[PDB]
């Protein structure tokens, strides 16, 4: 769990996250935004045996979850190892889900006060407002997820299936069609991503490996890896490597971006035109 950045969301309401406020050091909890505001680095200190959460804001980033004692409040402030900045994570097996216990003092844990829409620290007991999913954040990002994906050299352009019957993929405007986008969905066997096209019932994005380089949307089949692809984020950018051969991945055709230009996949090259943004409609 070291150095795993996250997003941590409630039992009590799975709809609401861990979210640290900008322009100040407030925590919230607020609707899933798939952004770096709902991330957090969990880091292990080795002597206390317990974690620092620390928010992956990207205009501040050594803020961490802190208990500040001796009120009930918990904030995100500038990290100095202190203990108030240290906490046990306590995963209760009997409901897959974690108590977040502070080290300072581990007769208080977190607890989710949605209705104040913020976390207070609280006497353990056996409410779900004290029990907690933390997950990696691509998983929680994109493992149900109603997107678009958009060459990042042509940020208004996505790839679509070209139409209902026409199973090709290409570039294209955006306008806001079924065939324009796609629900990803994580299969955890497999450790991997389909992408059903929404003008199909049963179609995803496929590496049709039998003929070269050529991507195509197909009725999802039991048994091909071609069909489940690995997104990885780029060291809100990522790469999507197919499952069959994690040598290919996404690949705009030349990086050209006009309307037509092919999808494809293509030997892993660094390009620009093999990364992408997978975003809301
Ligand atoms: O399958 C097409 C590949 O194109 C490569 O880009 C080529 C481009 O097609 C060519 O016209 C010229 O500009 O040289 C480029 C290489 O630097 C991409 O690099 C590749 O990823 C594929 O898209």
């Amino acid at each position: 769990l070291n150095d795993k950045i996250v997003t941590i969301s409630c039992k009590a309401n799975t709809d609401l996250f861990f979210y640290q406020v900008p322009g100040n050091g407030n925590v919230s909890l607020f609707q899933q935004t798939r952004n770096y505001l709902e991330r957090w680095r969990i880091i292990y200190d080795s002597n206390k045996a317990a974690y620092k959460i620390k928010s992956m804001n990207i205009y501040n980033t050594n803020l961490v979850l802190t208990w500040n004692a001796p009120t009930h409040n918990i904030s995100a402030q500038q990290d100095s190892n202190a203990d108030n900045q240290y906490w046990l994570l306590l995963k209760d097996i009997g409901n897959n889900s974690f108590i977040i216990a502070s080290y300072k003092n581990p007769n208080l844990v977190l607890y989710a006060d949605t209705v104040a829409r913020n976390l207070k620290l609280s006497t353990l007991n056996n409410s779900s407002y004290i029990k907690f999913i933390i997950e990696d954040y691509v998983i929680s990002d994109f493992k149900n997820f109603t997107c678009r994906i958009s060459p990042i050299l042509a940020g208004g352009k996505v790839v679509q299936q070209v139409s209902m019957t026409n199973l090709a993929v290409n570039l294209y405007i955006w306008n806001n069609d079924l065939n324009q986008k796609w629900t990803i969905i994580y299969n955890e066997e497999k450790a991997a991503y389909q992408f059903f096209n929404k003008i199909l019932s049963n179609g995803v994005l496929t590496w049709i490996f039998s003929d070269g380089n050529t991507v195509r949307v197909s009725s999802s089949a039991q048994n091909n890896d071609a069909q489940y692809w690995l997104i990885n984020p780029v060291s809100d950018r990522y790469t999507i490597t197919n499952l069959r051969d994690k040598t290919k991945v996404l690949d705009l055709y030349g990086g050209q971006t006009a309307d037509g230009t092919t999808i494809q996949v293509f030997n892993s090259n660094g390009g620009d035109n093999q990364k992408w943004n997978i975003r809301n409609p």
